[PDB]
């Protein structure tokens, strides 16, 4: 077995959250708000003279993709659900649909706002993100995420083209069996680095979809095939180090004329429409930081391959991965 294979997947039973076919607690405080969306349409539509829409829901994000992490002490789940409605984008106002749903679910936990992307609904522990989205049989064929809040410039509000199950199908098919395991496990590795070491400041911190975007372009699978037993035995250490470390090399110095200085730069474009790079939002001193950081996690990866004591390869880990990572004792 790779040296600190045992300790990563100690790491990942640690810090892995069931998926929604798997986790009865998340599949409940999803229907929840998907059953109140319903109620809430009902008086908001009483008001306008006919029955509410019907809508399609369906699974979204790192719990309908199997790459979920539970949340450090004080942090919340992230129910990521697309709800379908059966209306014409052409007929309607993206953010005058978002509000439908905001106004359904005024009254529900702690209330409910307009996102750019979605209508968050906040309770105790967690947030629902309902993505909305037009019939495509009503749209010309095309599924449209309703974008933009009150206050978009109207350059900024649009149903723009989307592709979540799309997406949600790229990330399922890149891999197989123990190879996608890897892969899944990597990607959660990253979300809790992310949750350790971007905890100053949420705003600066890789959105979990970039990192997911990330190692659909680059995650390389490590594994050894014992020559004697063809026995298969998986290196995430050495699969993070490799993807780390492109991750590293597809960072681009770009000019900023404001600050007349370069920062460094990492384009993810989503693999399906609308292409859009996931990382657009993060400033340059943002990006800055988040390639420092990854510099010091790819030395670390490094560090716990050369070590004599097992204890100094798994502290060397645990100071970028955090109090779930296995420091066996010296
Ligand atoms: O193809 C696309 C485009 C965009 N999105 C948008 O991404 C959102 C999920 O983006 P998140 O950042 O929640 O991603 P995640 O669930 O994979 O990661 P963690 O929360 O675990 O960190 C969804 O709410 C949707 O609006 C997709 O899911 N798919
Ligand atoms: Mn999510
Ligand atoms: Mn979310």
């Amino acid at each position: 077995m790779a040296p600190v294979q045992k300790q990563f997947r100690e790491f990942h039973d640690r810090i892995k959250l069931a998926q929604y076919d798997e986790n009865q607690t998340l599949r409940d405080e999803r229907d929840a708000v998907l059953t109140a969306v319903r109620e809430g349409l009902k008086k908001v539509f009483a008001d306008r003279g006919e029955a509410a829409p019907t809508f399609t829901p369906f699974n979204q994000g790192s719990y309908a993709m199997n790459t979920g992490v539970k949340p450090l002490e004080g942090g919340e789940y992230d129910i990521d659900v697309g709800i379908i409605l059966n209306i014409a984008k052409d007929d309607h106002d993206p953010v005058e649909v978002k509000k439908w749903i905001r106004d359904a679910l005024k009254d529900y936990g702690n209330g409910a706002e307009i996102r750019r992307s979605c209508v968050t609904v906040f309770k105790p522990g967690y947030h629902v993100d309902l993505a909305v989205y037009a019939d495509p049989e009503l749209s010309g064929g095309t599924l449209c995420i309703a974008k933009g809040k009150e206050n978009s410039g109207d350059e900024h509000r649009l149903w723009q083209i989307s592709d979540p199950q799309g997406f949600q199908d790229r990330i399922a098919s890149k891999l197989s069996g123990d190879d996608a395991a890897q892969f899944r496990r990597c990607i959660r590795y990253l979300k809790r680095w992310r949750d350790f070491r971007f905890s100053s400041d949420g705003n600066a911190a890789p959105l979990g979809i970039g990192l997911t975007a990330a190692a659909y372009w680059w995650f390389q699978v490590s594994k050894r095939t014992d020559p004697v037993s063809q026995n298969v035995t998986y290196d995430d250490r050495d699969a993070l180090e490799q993807f780390v470390q492109t991750m590293l090399d597809n960072f681009h110095d770009t000019w900023d004329s404001k600050d007349q200085r370069s920062y460094p730069r990492l384009t993810v474009e989503l693999p399906v429409q609308p292409y859009n790079d996931v990382f657009e939002k993060m400033t340059g001193m943002q990006m800055e930081s988040f390639k420092s950081k990854l510099q010091a996690l790819l030395n670390a990866l490094k560090t716990a391959k050369s070590r004599l004591e097992l204890h100094d390869a798994c502290k060397a880990l645990a100071d970028h991965f955090g109090s779930e990572f296995p420091v066996p004792e010296k």
